[PDB]
């Protein structure tokens, strides 16, 4: 399945998260926007916890290359910079670019390790320009994108945008019904929330371009939802999988 969870490394432990990937669980991948999901960066891990799934790390921002920390030995994609036209931390589009030259040699068995784009937070110019001043070796080949809205038929749209702008296949590594447009008013009720994962998971499941998704949500501490509605919460503050966890790790949708 294309299906992930994000877990926020804030939390400190891995340990939580284990249990989207039990018995019966869809769920294929995980990501918590830093290197690695036992060491250092989550260092609260217990030793010996397995997740059975696929890991991506994330090269959060330019100093993470510096941070004397390794990637998850075996990972197969690598995520550019997190939200970089956001004031993340905030590059431009030719300070990015001359990081990526150094975090795409990270890719050093090309046939086996994959490059993903930075993910803007909104910003469709600073990608472009990002991409159009890399030198094309270091072209990645998935597009990351961050989307949140609240309608299904904007979804879409701005997914379809995405792909024409971009024209690469895509890693949704951020979504949930949340607009951070202010004139849009977030979810009414939980029930809205539960018939826009069905919405959205079928139409990513359908959709050859998408490659990957994850809802955003997985977290404990509320802090944790950078003010998204607490609706979109897979997880709740006793690291219990919320109603809402549980249709989506066991499919999204019928
Ligand atoms: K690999």
């Amino acid at each position: 399945g294309k299906a992930g969870i994000s877990w926020p490394a804030q939390e400190l432990t891995s340990d939580p998260i284990a249990k989207f990937f039990q018995h019966g669980s869809k769920l294929s991948w995980h990501w918590n926007w830093t290197k690695h999901w036992k060491g250092p960066l989550v260092p609260e891990t217990s030793d010996d916890l397995e997740i059975d799934a696929e890991f991506v790390p994330m090269i959060w921002s330019p100093q993470s290359l510096d941070d004397g920390c390794d990637l998850q030995e075996g990972w197969d994609l690598l995520l550019g910079f997190n939200e970089p036209d956001l004031d993340a931390s905030h590059r431009s589009p030719q300070e990015a670019a001359d990081v990526w030259i150094q975090l795409a040699q990270l890719r050093t068995d090309p046939d086996n390790q994959h490059l993903v784009s930075p993910a803007v937070a909104s910003n469709v110019e600073w990608l472009k320009e990002f991409l159009s001043l890399i030198p094309e070796e270091t072209y990645p080949t998935y597009l990351a994108v961050h989307l949140y809205t609240t309608t299904f038929d904007d979804f879409v749209g701005k997914m379809e945008m995405y792909h024409n702008e971009f024209g690469l296949p895509i890693i949704l590594t951020e979504f949930c019904m949340q607009s951070w447009d202010e004139g849009v008013p977030g979810p009414g009720d939980q029930q809205q929330v539960h018939d826009y994962m069905g919405q959205t998971t079928k139409w990513l499941d359908e959709t050859d371009y998408i490659i990957k998704y994850c809802w955003f949500g997985a977290v404990r501490d509320t802090a944790n939802l950078h003010d998204v509605h607490p609706f979109n919460r897979l997880m709740d503050e006793h690291g219990e999988i919320t109603p809402l966890g549980f249709q989506y790790m066991y499919g999204g949708h019928e």
